[PDB]
This record gives C-alpha cells, sequence and structure tokens, in this order.
C-alpha cells in the first residue's frame, strides 16, 4: 500500500506515535517519507546482508526475523514480512521499541540526515488531525 501523507499521519496518530518518546507526528511522517516514500511494501538489502522492511524500513539484524540474516535477533518478535502489511500496526509497535532503544529517532539514519532539525510540522500541515 502507498499511503497518502495525511492518511499515514492519521494512522500513525491512531496507533499512538504522535509525541511518542517526545517525537511529534511530523517527525514520524518525515521519517516514513524518506525511508519508504510511504510504501508499506518497500524492502532494501544492506551491505551487511540484513534487509530493511516496510514504511519505516525496520532492519532484520535486530528487530524482525527474515530467516536470512545470520547472527541476528528478532527483538520485535515478528516475521519481517509482517512489516510489509497494508495495516501499519506491526511497524508502529516495532518502531516504539526501536525509538526507546536509547538513541531516539537517530536509529533511523534517514531521519537524522533529512528530518532532524527541519520544519517537520510541514509533513502534517493541511491534514485533518
Ligand atoms: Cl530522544
Ligand atoms: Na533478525
Amino acid at each position: 500500500k502507498v499511503f497518502g501523507r495525511c492518511e499515514l499521519a492519521a494512522a500513525m496518530k491512531r496507533h499512538g506515535l504522535d509525541n511518542y518518546r517526545g517525537y511529534s507526528l511530523g517527525n514520524w511522517v518525515c521519517a516514513a517519507k524518506f525511508e519508504s516514500n510511504f510504501n508499506t511494501q518497500a524492502t532494501n538489502r544492506n551491505t551487511d546482508g540484513s534487509t530493511d522492511y516496510g514504511i519505516l524500513q525496520i532492519n532484520s539484524r535486530w528487530w524482525c526475523n527474515d530467516g536470512r540474516t545470520p547472527g541476528s535477533r528478532n527483538l520485535c518478535n515478528i516475521p519481517c514480512s509482517a512489516l510489509l502489511s497494508s495495516d501499519i500496526t506491526a511497524s508502529v509497535n516495532c518502531a516504539k521499541k526501536i525509538v526507546s532503544d536509547g538513541n531516539g529517532m537517530n536509529a533511523w539514519v534517514a531521519w537524522r540526515n533529512r528530518c532532524k532539525g527541519t520544519d517537520v510540522q510541514a509533513w502534517i500541515r493541511g491534514c485533518r488531525l
């Protein structure tokens, strides 16, 4: 599923991401924009052999099981395929664990490089929230 910007903002809000660990909704929508371009089906192989999955490009080295990442953990206790669903519940639940891991949203390199310090409120501007 390719979400609309405000459609994704509404779904992230319903699932409790709006100001989760102090990160406003625009931060989450900005991260999704540059990670996946709002595509739930996005996958990307990393140099280390891990893969990133879904709207927030969650990595198989720590967070989900894909059966092909040697030495990895599954700290969200989910198949990585669950992160590609049109229903973002699994991605949101796993993102809450990741953002709580100690470095906040710096866990998402694209958030640090393209969202951090920017006018992230622009990502929810015009949305009925
Ligand atoms: Cl933080
Ligand atoms: Na894994």
